[PDB]
């Protein structure tokens, strides 16, 4: 409960601190929000870091279908995703409309966090509600180089 | 194969798998042991470090320096290119002719990003270089403040 607060704002100490008094590493809100999703969704790199060697799940799903990855992806921060990634999070895990991290990577334009992604064996063809890849979505955004990044790995 | 080795410096992909194709080792080392790993590492060519990782680059190939690609891009704060040769097994230890791990050059040089990957991967905060010297005390001497702290929250 304090504990997803704590890890939403960045405060490693208050962190740190709520664990010791035996919080709850998973403990999710009535969204299916855990402490790793909103640290990861603000790019807390370090309370990322101290809820995964704590034992936080990187592909516990929110009420969205969202992973931390998604989340992390989704918002271009580089270090979680390979935090992440690090600790098993799943690259082609689906949300609810069909989309991977690397779907809304290539929607943001994030180059950094498609490359992690296509690294740990993301899918580049892999297809969302719509129908369309990230190849579709990078295109639709315009950044060349995420768009040429995609298609050198089979997009 | 030093042809292999200036392309992946410059950063070209495309000239990169065209010299791997026409049957270039990626492997390949230069007289001061640099190999096409160490130079797209040093130089932040990510993309590049990708496509020679998947293709059967040594990560943990010394130069002359006794640097693997993983010194030379902690050294330099490449933070994407340290989580790739990570990723394929660079080892966050492996000590340079100075005694000097990636996280010592990561801590001398203030790379924070680069410092919490190691740390992630089980890099030692409390390794000695040549001189005796940890990554607390190289992140210290050169007033790296968030270096520092993260550190010593890591048991440095």
């Amino acid at each position: 409960k304090r504990l997803i607060e704590a890890a939403e704002n960045g405060n490693k100490d208050r962190v740190k601190d709520l664990l010791e008094n035996g919080a709850d590493v998973n403990a999710s809100d009535s969204d299916g929000k855990t402490p790793l999703h909103l640290a990861a969704e603000n790019g807390h790199a370090k309370v990322v870091l101290l809820l995964l060697e704590q034992g936080a799940d990187p592909n516990a799903k929110d009420s969205d279908g969202k992973t931390p990855l998604h989340l992390a992806a989704e918002n271009g921060h580089a270090v979680v995703v390979a935090l992440l990634l690090m600790h098993g999070a799943d690259p082609n895990a689906k949300d609810s409309d069909g989309k991977t991290p690397l779907h809304l990577a290539a929607e943001n334009g994030h180059e950094e966090v498609v490359i992690l992604l296509l690294a740990m064996g993301a899918d580049p063809n892999t297809s969302d509600s719509d129908g369309r890849t990230p190849l579709d979505l990078a295109r639709e955004h315009g950044n060349e180089e995420v768009v040429k990044v995609l298609e050198d790995h089979g997009g």
